[PDB]
Formats: C-alpha cells, structure tokens, sequence
C-alpha cells in the first residue's frame, strides 16, 4: 500500500 | 508498505 | 498523516 | 506522521 | 514522527 | 516498510 | 522520531 | 524497514 | 531519537 | 533496520 | 539518542 | 541494526 | 548517548 | 550493531 | 557516552 | 557493536 | 564515559 | 567492541 502528502 | 510525507 | 496496515 | 505495520 | 514494525 | 520525513 | 521493531 | 528523519 | 530491537 | 536522523 | 538491541 | 544522529 | 547489546 | 553521533 | 556489551 | 561520538 | 563488557 | 569519544 502507498500514501504519498506532498 | 510506503508513506512519504514532503 | 496516518498509515495503518494490519 | 504514523506508520504501523502490524 | 512514529514507525512500529510488529 | 518505508517512511520518509523530509 | 521513534522506531520499534519487534 | 526504513525511517529516514531529515 | 529511539530505536529499539527487540 | 535502519534510522537516520539528519 | 538511544538504541537498544535486545 | 543502524542508528545516525547528525 | 546510549547503546546496550543484550 | 551500529550508532554514530556526530 | 554509555555502551554496555551483555 | 560500535559506538562513536564525534 | 562508559564501556562495560560482560 | 569498540567506543570512540573524540
Ligand atoms: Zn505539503
Ligand atoms: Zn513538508
Ligand atoms: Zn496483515
Ligand atoms: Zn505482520
Ligand atoms: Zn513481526
Ligand atoms: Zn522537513
Ligand atoms: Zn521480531
Ligand atoms: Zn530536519
Ligand atoms: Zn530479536
Ligand atoms: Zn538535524
Ligand atoms: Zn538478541
Ligand atoms: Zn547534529
Ligand atoms: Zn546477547
Ligand atoms: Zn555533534
Ligand atoms: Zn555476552
Ligand atoms: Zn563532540
Ligand atoms: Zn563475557
Ligand atoms: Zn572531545
């Protein structure tokens, strides 16, 4: 799984 | 699993 | 941010 | 920020 | 920041 | 696992 | 910053 | 596993 | 900082 | 495992 | 700073 | 296992 | 600075 | 086991 | 500085 | 183990 | 500073 | 094991 704040 | 916080 | 992975 | 892998 | 690898 | 803090 | 890895 | 504080 | 491996 | 605090 | 190998 | 404080 | 190998 | 303070 | 080598 | 304060 | 080996 | 203070 992927979770990206920019 | 990933999380990158920019 | 949060990321939980059970 | 959280990350938990469990 | 916080990371538990259980 | 990954997390980044930048 | 915290890691544990158990 | 990975934690990178920068 | 804290890393523990237990 | 790794943790770099920069 | 502290790390614990157990 | 690897801590760096710089 | 703190380091203990069990 | 490894930690550097630099 | 400590290290404790067990 | 090491352990080097700089 | 401190190194005891056991 | 080693401990170097500089
Ligand atoms: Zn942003
Ligand atoms: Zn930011
Ligand atoms: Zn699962
Ligand atoms: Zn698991
Ligand atoms: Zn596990
Ligand atoms: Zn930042
Ligand atoms: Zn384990
Ligand atoms: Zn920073
Ligand atoms: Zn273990
Ligand atoms: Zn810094
Ligand atoms: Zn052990
Ligand atoms: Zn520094
Ligand atoms: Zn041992
Ligand atoms: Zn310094
Ligand atoms: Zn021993
Ligand atoms: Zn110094
Ligand atoms: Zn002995
Ligand atoms: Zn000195």
């Amino acid at each position: 799984n992927n979770q990206q704040n920019y």
